[PDB]
């Protein structure tokens, strides 16, 4: 995140660290207790037996007792389209599950089809890149849905008045609107927080039936 702030430790404990040999990679959600959710680019060109996946994580390069890590069981996807940037979305299914407390809860998710109107105010957040290396400390940021430079097939975010947006390490991390998953990091345009591409994400919403029908 560029030009974001300092979560609260914890504020968000839906949020997902994926790593590789202990280096974050990409952000993700829990969304059952066996079940996160990513964007599918962050596990394209990578073998997935090697992906910790870690829940209750707030700053890197600390040693946390509230984590929890699990290795993938199986992968779900819904036909990513990286040649029209479309359906960027996973779901990990886990190799056990979550022990749901303070530190490590499972996120609400919107209606199937629900869309949001432009001036939705929404936060960012992730370990991604501070400028346009990788946090330590989880960021979050204030959004604002906008339909400009944006297609239907995302959900599309700017911050006006100043350059700020997410970052490379983003990828995969959610977006929360008005208290639920509206979107997932999905890729940046003009560089990080160039001030004139908005943000797009995965639209949730879009994929809540597919979900329902994996995680229960
Ligand atoms: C392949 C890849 O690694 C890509 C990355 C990280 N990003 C990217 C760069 C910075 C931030 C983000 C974020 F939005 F956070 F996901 C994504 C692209 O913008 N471009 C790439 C990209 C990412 C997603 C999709 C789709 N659909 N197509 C291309
Ligand atoms: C689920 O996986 C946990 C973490 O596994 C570790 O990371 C993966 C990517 C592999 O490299 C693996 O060799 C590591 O052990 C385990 O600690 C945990 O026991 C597992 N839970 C199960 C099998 O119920
Ligand atoms: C900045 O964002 C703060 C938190 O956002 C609210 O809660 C999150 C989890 C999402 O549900 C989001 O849709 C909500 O807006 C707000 O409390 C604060 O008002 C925001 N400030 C401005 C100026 O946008
Ligand atoms: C989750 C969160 O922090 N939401 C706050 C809300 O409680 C408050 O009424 C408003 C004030 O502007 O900002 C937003």
């Amino acid at each position: 995140i560029v030009g974001g702030r300092r979560a609260r430790p914890h504020a968000w404990p839906f949020m997902v660290s994926l790593q590789l040999r202990g280096g974050h990679f990409c952000g993700a959600t829990l969304i059952a207790p066996n079940f996160v959710m990513s964007a599918a680019h962050c596990v394209a060109n990578v073998n997935v037996r090697a992906v910790r996946v870690v829940l209750g994580a707030h700053n890197l390069s600390r040693r946390e007792p509230t984590r929890q890590v699990f290795a993938v069981q199986r992968i779900f996807e819904n036909g990513y389209d990286p040649v029209n940037l479309l359906n960027d979305i996973v779901i990990l299914q886990l190799n056990g599950s979550a022990t749901i407390n303070a530190n490590v809860q499972v996120a609400q998710l919107p209606a199937q089809g629900r869309r949001l109107g432009n001036g939705v105010q929404c936060l960012a957040m992730g370990w991604g890149l501070l400028g346009r290396g990788i946090a330590s400390v989880l960021q979050e940021l204030n959004v604002t849905v906008v339909t400009s430079l944006c297609r239907r097939s995302n959900v599309c975010t700017l911050v006006r008045g100043r350059q700020a947006g997410v970052c490379f390490g983003d990828s995969g991390s959610p977006l929360v609107c008005n208290g639920l998953i509206h979107g997932i990091a999905s890729f940046v345009r003009g560089g990080c927080a160039s001030g004139l591409y908005p943000d797009a994400f995965a639209p949730v919403a879009q994929f809540v039936n597919w979900i329902d029908s994996i995680i229960q």
